């Protein structure tokens, strides 16, 4: 099926998923001098105090830390968002080298990786229904640069050995996503899509201005994961990012000057 290699990668997706060439695809390049400051944007509210993590899973495309979303335990509100969006999982995209890995770019600059915290609009009742709506999801995107270690990331790094290959999962309770946030919540926002098949155009993207720093040793451990399942030839899980798509008829708004 689909992947990130020469023969099944982003260039090929449109054949099974024609929406790949659609009206509001992600990610995009964020041209910082074209984005418009919008004073009508309310403050962004990230309420992760009661967050309940459950499990970490290698699905062959990335790894996901999954959350109990049966109640309003961890929610995103405010900013460009109307209503309440519940945290369902977070995952990362990263590169084979420190100079690439992010999905969004900032004035064409690629970061070593990108963290995505996926939330769904509670008005639609469940995640499956939400992805069929133009305002069904809100994904908070955070850039990673290589520098000093991120303490809040280490617990994730430590468990990757136990989910090396496709299909593996491990218990991952009591993880606090607040430890992955930068100091500032300044952001850009635009309407877009999922960055993997089925590429549904259901996402309000909120991308933070301030990157978090992770150590080279930390990102190196991401690159030791496998796309393949156990007992198959090793294909390192690296460069699992879609490149920037055309902005087309969209405007990127900024929460800051
Ligand atoms: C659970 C799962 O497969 O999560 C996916 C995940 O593991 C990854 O490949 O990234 C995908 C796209 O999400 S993104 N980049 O925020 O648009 C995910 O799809 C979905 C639907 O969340
Ligand atoms: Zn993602």
């Amino acid at each position: 099926h689909w992947g990130y290699g020469k023969h099944n990668g982003p260039e090929h997706w449109h054949k099974d998923f024609p929406i790949a060439k659609g009206e509001r695809q992600s990610p995009v390049d964020i041209d910082t001098h074209t984005a418009k400051y919008d004073p009508s944007l309310k403050p962004l509210s990230v309420s992760y105090d009661q967050a309940t993590s459950l499990r970490i899973l290698n699905n062959g495309h990335a790894f996901n830390v999954e959350f109990d979303d049966s109640q309003d335990k961890a929610v995103l509100k405010g900013g460009p968002l109307d209503g309440t969006y519940r945290l369902i999982q977070f995952h990362f995209h990263w590169g084979s080298l420190d100079g690439q890995g992010s999905e969004h770019t900032v004035d064409k600059k690629k970061y070593a990786a990108e963290l995505h915290l996926v939330h769904w609009n509670t008005k639609y009742g469940d995640f499956g229904k939400a992805v069929q709506q133009p305002d069904g999801l809100a994904v908070l995107g955070i850039f990673l640069k290589v520098g000093s270690a991120k303490p809040g990331l280490q617990k994730v790094v430590d468990v990757l050995d136990s989910i090396k290959t496709k299909g593996k999962s491990a218990d991952f309770t009591n993880f606090d996503p607040r430890g992955l946030l930068p100091e500032s919540l300044d952001y850009w926002t635009y309407p877009g899509s999922l960055t993997t098949p089925p590429l549904l155009e259901c996402v309000t993207w909120i991308v933070l201005k301030e990157p978090i720093s992770v150590s080279s040793e930390q990102v190196l451990k991401f690159r030791k994961l496998n796309f393949n399942g156990e007992g198959e030839p090793e294909e390192l899980m690296v460069d699992n990012w879609r490149p920037a798509q055309p902005l087309k008829n969209r405007q990127i708004k900024a929460s800051f000057k």
